[PDB]
């Protein structure tokens, strides 16, 4: 059985999230979020806590709890030049950061170092910090599934979300991506997304990373789907965050903007009826009275 | 004057032409660089709490020809864009308001912070600055929140001894923050300071304020501050709702203090620059 099945539909429901990561980043990713879910498709988001526009989005979050939004769990910091670090003191996580108090770039330095203990408190501290700010988010999920860097690490992210009485992002191609070659036999008690889409430079750098969202969405099958993109506008502070790094980069999260907010995508969903949900509806599928 | 206590003659008109604030954003950073390179600013001050510190700091200590210090930060004015102490929360805890981010107004820091706690923060953010690499040659106040309370101002007198720089001392900065000055006979007291105000930018006058300043300027050592940005989204974002030194300002700053213009005043009126770092190599050689 796909999920939309385990979910109490056809076999055939082509079920969608359509989510943007990484809000809280920057201020224009903040903004290009806001703007995809009230003119756009997109439905759903979440929140790196760390990060230093963490507050504008908190504010936005608690006044508009219609938009689903739940808590990117971070213990990477993929930059250059915009640093950041843990929510706790570093002398209560210090084998999550590098020596100038910031997280890791890789997930690899991440499993070489970091013990599942301070793991285990700093993303807990994140969601805590999230609710603390009245953010009530219904889903965790994870920057670049790091989460994933060990096995350890994943059962920490599972038992967390499981505490929370939480959905979370778990899914067969994040695993082999990340270097988790797991069985799924251990994951019966959990809802595993079908397919996880997400742009790819070989598209990018051939200026097609639009059509490649066209494609997914011309293409999705019956099943549990994700998109996970991070709209966010092309401009000064962004290319500062993502300079010497295109993949993901200032101008391909510009792209995830414009395509979510088109008369493309949205005639998509109709041509191809495809069945928004969110990580609330599956929340409340899972989790009962 | 100051001036004559730094060996020139009492009509030698002394000036540092001052930028507050970079680390405070990516955009500010930026300005405040070009400002450096191609304008006549000639010194800095880096505020080690602040989301964009680091790039500052990677700047700051492979550019050591600049001028350059620490702007400590114990107040953060932005509605949306907010930062605390460098310190843990659970160490300072008087510092910061119930987001854990530091106050808004002088008036709530002094009502609220332990002296112990400044003291153990302040040092905090020379001791990051340091560790990163900097070489700091001054210290100074954002929004001079050192002035809020005495204790605060001694503790920050303190500090600069003890890390032997230079420090912001002066009277206008004093009566600004509602604070005798026999007290600083081994004190470097800069006579004047010229800092823009709200009244001459809502007229459109800003730069016309700081012309005025450079033709009319005195003997003496003196001290423009000033905050160059690109008003861009970024800026926009963190000063919204607060014009007084908000996006539009900073440019104003940038534009006037990289032109042609303001070289000229300089020219003129015979100006001499002067870094803190001269300041202090000549008060250690006294
Ligand atoms: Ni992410
Ligand atoms: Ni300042």
């Amino acid at each position: 059985m796909n999920a939309a099945q385990k979910l109490g539909f056809t076999e055939s429901t082509k079920l969608l999230i359509i989510h943007a990561d990484d809000a809280g980043l920057a201020h224009a990713e903040n903004r290009a979020t806001i703007q995809s879910l009230q003119k756009g498709i997109v439905n759903s988001y979440s929140i790196m806590v760390p990060c230093p526009w963490f507050y504008e989005m908190a504010i936005f979050a608690k006044n508009n709890n219609q938009y689903d939004n739940g808590v990117h769990l971070t213990l990477t910091c993929e930059w250059e030049n915009y640093r950041f670090g843990p929510v706790l003191p570093i002398s209560e996580v210090p084998s999550l950061v590098d020596e100038n108090g910031y997280f890791f770039k890789k997930r690899d330095k991440l499993a070489q170092n970091a013990k599942a203990e301070h793991v285990e408190k700093e993303l807990t501290a994140q969601i805590e910090r999230a609710l603390k700010f009245g953010i009530k988010p219904t889903h965790i999920d994870s920057h670049m599934y790091s989460v994933g860097a060990k096995p350890e690490f994943l059962n920490v992210y599972r038992r967390i979300a499981k505490k929370y009485k939480l959905p979370l992002v778990l899914n067969q191609q994040l695993f082999e991506m990340v270097g988790l070659e797991m069985d799924l036999s251990d994951f019966k008690d959990e809802l595993l997304i079908d397919n996880v889409f997400m742009g790819e430079f070989k598209y990018f750098e051939k200026g097609e990373l639009a059509n490649f969202y066209a494609t997914a969405l011309d293409k999705m099958e019956g099943g549990l789907n994700l998109i996970l993109i991070h709209p966010a506008f092309d401009d000064d502070e962004m290319k500062g965050i993502t300079i010497n790094h295109p993949n993901f980069g200032s101008e391909w999260r510009q792209i995830d903007f414009d395509f979510f907010t088109s008369e493309e995508a949205q005639s998509k969903l109709k041509e191809q009826n495809i069945q928004l949900i969110t990580w609330d509806e599956i929340r409340e599928k899972i989790y009962k009275d």
